[PDB]
């Protein structure tokens, strides 16, 4: 990270997995979980799916190395979880600036 940009935290979106097992899953889980998401500004690259899968992964990668840190490691299935939301999360973050960029 040589700078980037944190967003802020989003209001905690949620996905249906398609189990109710799944949706107490993410429910609990969700406190240790990231809920604000980590973007450059949009001076070099503001692609639809780019940015995102970026950011995705750069807020998920540094949750894991941030986690490594307590003696913890994540598994694909919580990963996965984190992917949708973080995906909804960056996607956010990119109407809420992104309209104002795009106001010219």
């Amino acid at each position: 990270l040589g700078g980037y940009m944190l967003g802020s935290a989003m209001s905690r979106p949620i996905i249906h997995f398609g189990s109710d097992y799944e949706d107490r899953y993410y429910r609990e889980n969700m406190h240790r979980y990231p809920n604000q998401v980590y973007y450059r500004p949009m001076d070099e690259y503001s692609n639809q799916n780019n940015f995102v899968h970026d950011c995705v992964n750069i807020t998920i990668k540094q949750h894991t190395v941030t986690t490594t840190t307590k003696g913890e490691n994540f598994t694909e299935t919580d990963v996965k979880m984190m992917e949708r939301v973080v995906e909804q999360m960056c996607i956010t973050q990119y109407e809420k600036e992104s309209q104002a960029y795009y106001q010219r």
